[PDB]
């Protein structure tokens, strides 16, 4: 059983596929169109021979957060993986950035990691297993300007996430955090669009531009590949790999 | 020297952040002092550095959990001492537990205070120190904002928020005379950390975390952001400053 | 797929031997019944990798006997315990000859034919010592911090070309517990096996994107 | 200040070894100069530099690619100014180039200077620094030490290695009264990337301040290293590069 925050869309839902794909039954959580979600929820459970959940919970309340995963082991019997994926981005100067996004990114991009795990861990120790895949960024090892909110909770989750294996150090349970580079997402079309009006060229042209800036590869990163790294972690051969960050970023950290 | 410019520290009414604001006052900074304890012990600190170092020194009690008091904190600074060219985001509280065990109003006020504050008390001194054609943001984050420890995970997700932040707020600056740096120290005996060895009596620990097997000075503390408050350090932003005997080197 | 994997005679480089075989890969030993149990060509080249010219040599002389090289796993490294002052000149540059001039050697004969056919994948066996230090391995660690660097070089050098390179960073293997006790928290030993799967992941398409960087193995070594 | 300690600059005799060398003799400590270049050119600085700062001036042109002629540097510092309290590993080459057009000759060039002096430097200079209960080991590395470029395979893996052994150095002294520290500069404009620059958008690529970083500021950084306020740092880096490895 592994439960995939904010999987109804890009990255999340990439991993909840992948995840699906090897055996494993999957909560689903997250927003958008509800019939095409069911039409997900369905899909998957029907394409691999696994039971589909959707809990709605909204991340950015603790309480909802744990309750996610209290009901997902109520309703599955088990929580052997929780992937805290779900995330949300705003940009500005740091001066112009408002305290109302600034509250919204920790709470959901850094505090939902924390009231996650803390729901999680005490069923993962006593079942003497465990696999906690934090979905970090690249971002949570360097900077980009006018993404300071965005940043330290990237960062923050980073953090979290050695303090999470130490905690757990050889109960069973790992703690490690996927750092991805660009993943043409909704969360960067947004702003390749930015880009692209920014400085009056098209759609296609910001998007080469905003992906060389930073990804040395030029080749966006894919939930699909994503999702093959998160189940690497989930594998045995992960076993000793806890309280680390993987980055999948075509060499944006390297440089 | 540091005549003629202004230094916020916060949470310097002890420790560290005392250590900080008297080694700036003895650079001719002007100091705005900030904190808690007794308010008798802490008028005499305020008027005790300005008579020593010949500075002027000011007192503001705001309390840092609150954004707008930390906005309020930079911006009462330069109406009354006329500038602000040193912010120091020092302010700080700790708390252990398992992650599951973790408190969740806990997890909050480190989160409040540590992370939170540095972006409010930043956001109002940049606009400032960007007119000024000048700027010196020093965070006091911890070598635990580049690596953890077990049961502080609202601390180190805090501080390693910090170092993250700091990043930003250089890139943003970058070029305008303006410098961001994090100083991650490593074991300080002070109030936060005596409370930690009383502790571990009811059950020298720096053999485990410290390599050198000493202690880190609030006096360090400061000669260390008066160092990256200086023009040789004019090029030295967006990084962190270790001064942790060691402790991550292995 | 064709496997050079150095080092390979044993320990760490066993395992990851051992498991590109289990994946359909023609594995190329090194150093000093898979081909059966696994059904792939595996060849042996003793070439000792303390000499640039052996190791640019048992590079290419797999591009004739295998025909191929798409998967390079620099493994070989050496030991030597001893303070800064009372290092021996002559293990300094022994350790730094294999553990990170043999990687660039390596590296050196194997780009060439990775970008005509398009595709490479380049896996340095490094170490927690590449990224944190411990006393008196000054040799060892600078050579592993060496590689690292030397991997983020060859992915800048390869990026968007088909070709990745990173570094496998392994905390405590077995070739006591007091020992794993300082450095490992989990307090388990890492396994050749896990190696080999790791290795087997950073080969997979799946990490097509992951390039420059490194895969800390250690149970929690590096996070503290 | 550095009134009564002798520090050890390799290849200071110009760019920014003179730098960091001239900021210390500002300090009041004795100096010994390291590096090539013109016999009266040289006689100038290190006659200038002794009779500005009041301090002792030694030059030792000894070649660092050759691992006893480094230990010799130090031997012979500690045998005509009586002691070493500040080793300054800075002495260091480049060459670009492709992994696979990379001439071996220019790899076991740049490694042994870059890297191996750095080794052989320090080596020497602990025996004397235990002894006397003090010691400040600076390399100066780069932020290629911390991060890479491309077609500087070379530069950047002895970059690196100088890192970890800074790290080391530090943890086999811990508590002696002796530190070890790698300065890790972004670009300063010196004949090292003047040769490059012919090979203000030269910053853009790496250095978000656009500013050059500058002799003075790396010794002063030296300078903040060797005070007491930093007893307590050893075995880290200080970046002094505009930003070049924030992002
Ligand atoms: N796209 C990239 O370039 C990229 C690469 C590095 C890391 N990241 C991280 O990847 C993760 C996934 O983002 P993505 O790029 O797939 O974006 P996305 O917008 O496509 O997906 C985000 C998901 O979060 C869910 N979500 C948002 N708010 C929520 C809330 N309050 N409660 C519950 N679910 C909520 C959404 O419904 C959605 O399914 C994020 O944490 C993001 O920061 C993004
Ligand atoms: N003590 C150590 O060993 C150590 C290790 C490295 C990093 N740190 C960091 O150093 C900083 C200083 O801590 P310290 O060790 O001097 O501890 P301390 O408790 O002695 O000092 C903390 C200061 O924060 C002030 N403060 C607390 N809450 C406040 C609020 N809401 N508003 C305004 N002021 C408030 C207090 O009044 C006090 O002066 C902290 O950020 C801490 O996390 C400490
Ligand atoms: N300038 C930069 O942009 C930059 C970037 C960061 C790191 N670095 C590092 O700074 C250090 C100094 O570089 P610089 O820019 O001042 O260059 P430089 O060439 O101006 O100075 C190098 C000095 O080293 C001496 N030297 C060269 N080979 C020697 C040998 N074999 N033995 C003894 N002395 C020798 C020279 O005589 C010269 O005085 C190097 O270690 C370099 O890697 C420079
Ligand atoms: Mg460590
Ligand atoms: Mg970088």
């Amino acid at each position: 059983v592994a439960v995939v925050t904010g999987s109804t869309s890009g990255i999340g839902l990439g991993i909840a596929t992948a995840l699906a794909a090897q055996g494993a039954d999957i909560v689903l959580n997250g927003f958008g169109d509800a019939a095409e979600i069911e039409k997900v929820r369905a899909g998957l459970a029907a394409q691999h021979g696994v039971k589909v959940l959707y809990d709605g919970a909204d991340l950015s309340k603790g309480e909802a957060v744990r309750g996610l995963v209290d009901n997902a082991v109520r309703q599955m019997g088990r929580i052997d993986i929780l992937v805290n994926n779900a995330g949300i981005q705003h940009t500005a100067l740091i001066e112009d950035f408002p305290t109302e996004k600034w509250d919204a990114i920790l709470a959901l991009n850094l505090s939902a990691v924390f009231h996650g795990t803390a729901a999680a861990l005490p069923h993962m120790k006593k079942q003497g297993f465990g696999r906690i895949i934090n979905i970090a960024s690249a971002h949570g090892l360097v900077a980009s300007a006018n993404k300071s909110a965005y940043v330290a909770a990237k960062h923050g989750v980073v953090g979290f996430t050695k303090v999470t294996a130490l905690e757990t150090a050889g109960q069973g349970i790992t703690a490690n955090a996927i750092c991805p580079g660009w993943v043409r997402s909704p969360l960067v079309e947004k702003q390749i669009s930015a880009l692209a009006e920014k400085n009056g060229v098209d759609q296609e042209t910001a998007a080469r531009e905003l992906l060389s800036e930073k990804q040395p590869s030029l080749q966006f990163v894919t939930p699909e590949q994503l999702g093959g790294t998160a189940v690497f972690l989930a594998s045995d051969a992960a076993a000793q790999i806890t309280g680390t960050t993987v980055s999948v970023d075509g060499g944006w950290t390297a440089r």
